[PDB]
């Protein structure tokens, strides 16, 4: 119902050259997150969770991120397959999530031991939604790489209040 920013076009987000899935591989923490339903709630801050990516024989992604939520640990589970170019990735089994009709994954950057940006594209229910992650191998990043992210995401739409930095916990993420 409610009116969104709209996505850019794809030719405003770079895609990484000559990426590589095995060392993109592992688990990164959510240093930052951006999107058009992603909203600063300074009442209740967004938690930091993490995400896995394993990399399958048939190079598939098994994808699973770990959140805390009412108290527990929460397992959100998927499979990105390799998309039409190196370093985007579809999803599978697409039928069996109700309203899904497209789905869109581009990583941007990444230097595979510190961090990365990526992008998502879905159509759920006939709306448009996306965002951009900001990755870490540890909890923390510099200044100067979010100051980049801060960048980046205006650059494709986004005001302020719609970029947030998750705040570091303990519970459920860990390992
Ligand atoms: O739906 C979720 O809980 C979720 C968790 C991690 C990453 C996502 O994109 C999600 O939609
Ligand atoms: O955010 C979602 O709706 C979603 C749907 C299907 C698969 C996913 O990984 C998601 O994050
Ligand atoms: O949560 C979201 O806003 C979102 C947007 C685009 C794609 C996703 O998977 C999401 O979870
Ligand atoms: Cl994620
Ligand atoms: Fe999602």
């Amino acid at each position: 119902t409610s009116d969104l920013i709209p996505a850019p076009p794809l030719s405003k987000v770079p895609l990484q050259q000559n990426f590589q899935d095995n060392q993109f591989q592992g688990k990164w923490y959510v240093v930052g997150l951006a999107g058009n339903a992603i909203l600063r709630e300074d009442k209740d801050p967004q938690k930091m969770y993490a995400t896995i990516y394993e990399l399958k024989e048939d190079k598939s992604y098994n994808v699973t991120s770990v959140l805390f939520r009412k108290k527990k640990c929460d397992y959100w589970i998927r499979t990105f397959v390799p998309g039409s170019q190196p370093g985007e990735f579809t999803l599978g089994n697409i039928k069996s999530y109700p309203g899904l009709t497209s789905y869109l994954v581009r990583v941007v950057s990444t230097n595979y031991n510190q961090h990365a940006m990526v992008f998502f594209k879905k159509v759920s229910q006939n709306r448009e939604y996306f965002k951009i992650t900001l990755y870490g191998r540890t909890k923390e990043l510099t200044s100067e790489l979010k100051e980049n992210f801060i960048r980046f995401s205006k650059s494709l739409g986004l005001p302020e209040n719609h970029i947030v930095f998750p705040v570091p916990i303990d519970q459920c993420i860990d390992g």
